[PDB]
């Protein structure tokens, strides 16, 4: 039994080893049988979104206005470390949280000293993700007080559960993308006394995962007019919609916070000291996972800006920064992961919540 607040790990709650399905559904003998042959990996799937669930029910019950941004995020990642079992690479976090502010949707987490306070009328992004051995849970949901945001939080709900029906092998990435708008522009919000036809961010968009890979190659628009590269059977699939009041695109702003190698860069010898020992610690704490310099911080490391920023120069790490709509817009995202297994659909991250 879990304890208020959470600490009992998720593997310590199911002693056999085999965790709760998320939800199936049906797709809009030889599959069955390859379907059970990869049960393992759906298996470790369904483990990190047990965690993800029990997480964010605990963020939920205390997250308010008048805390830290920082103090937020280490208190959710706190209890992630401790019900995913964190144990090197083999168990973890697998992205910093997210906690993208207002106009800002994505890739924002404070870095030491950021001194930023959670406010009543802000909309707050909460994205965060958990792995076991490399499997990925990308899922989100955001944050709000003023009730003013609610058909805004509404039109991305509803435009996340079209992208997700709409999701299935041998479909067209490009249809999911135009469903996801249909939905998504159907909805009109009043915020302020001022009235949105609420817009898809355009240059964001779903992706598929892969193994120690969150972005694994295929991206899933929330637009029309995209690609119509299929969805194959087999493929895992995070499903996120983000609405704006804004121009409905993001840009680079603020300070950056989140890095990760990039996925096809082999071994580069270094020899620059403090650069040469950066690189083995990101190799030996995330490897290709994205991290923060939060979780740098905390690993003892100090003096390590000039050395990241190499690191970025020499195009061995990838900085990832805030992305952001225009000053006075509000933005908001749901996401999920969903396995596309032989038999069925699963929206592995699906909860009582959302
Ligand atoms: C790179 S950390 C953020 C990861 C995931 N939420 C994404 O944007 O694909
Ligand atoms: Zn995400
Ligand atoms: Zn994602």
């Amino acid at each position: 039994v879990q304890t208020d607040p959470p600490s009992v790990p998720i593997c310590d709650l199911y002693p056999n080893g085999v965790f709760p399905k998320g939800q199936e559904c049906e797709y809009p003998e030889e599959k069955k049988a390859l379907d059970q042959a990869s049960e393992e990996i759906w298996n470790d799937f369904r483990e990190a979104a047990e965690a993800h669930r029990q997480v964010r029910k605990y963020v939920m019950s205390w997250i308010k206005p008048g805390m830290t941004m920082i103090e937020i995020c280490e208190k959710l990642e706190d209890c992630s470390r401790k019900l995913i079992k964190e144990n090197g690479l083999n168990a973890g976090l697998a992205f910093p949280t997210g906690c993208s502010l207002n106009n800002c949707a994505a890739h924002y987490t404070p870095n030491a000293g950021d001194t930023t306070v959670l406010q009543y009328d802000d909309i707050c992004k909460i994205d965060f993700g958990t792995h076991i051995s490399g499997r990925i849970i990308d899922c989100a949901f955001t944050v709000t007080f003023n009730p003013k945001y609610d058909t805004l939080l509404k039109a991305v709900k509803d435009a996340t559960n079209t992208g997700i029906k709409c999701a299935g092998i041998d479909v067209r990435l490009c249809d999911v993308g135009e469903a996801i708008q249909e939905v998504m522009e159907s909805y009109e919000v009043e915020i302020d006394g001022k009235t949105y036809q609420v817009k898809p961010i355009r240059n964001l968009n779903g992706h598929s995962i892969g193994q120690y890979r969150i972005h694994a190659g295929k991206t899933v628009p929330i637009i029309k007019g995209g690609e119509a590269t299929r969805m194959e059977e087999g493929e895992v699939y995070a499903i996120e919609t983000f609405g704006s009041t804004g121009k409905g695109v993001v840009h680079d702003d603020m300070e950056c916070s989140h890095y990760m190698k990039n996925f096809d860069v082999g071994h580069v010898p270094i020899r620059l000291p403090r650069t040469k020992h950066l690189l083995n610690v990101i190799n030996e704490n995330f490897g290709t996972l994205a991290f923060c310099r939060r979780w740098l911080d905390r690993l003892g490391e100090s003096k390590y800006l000039m050395a990241l920023k190499n690191l970025c120069d020499l195009g061995i790490v990838d900085p990832y920064p805030p992305l952001c709509d225009i000053k006075g817009s509000y933005t908001a995202q749901f996401e999920h992961t969903i396995l596309l297994r032989p038999t069925c659909k699963e929206v592995v991250s699906r909860g009582d919540d959302y």
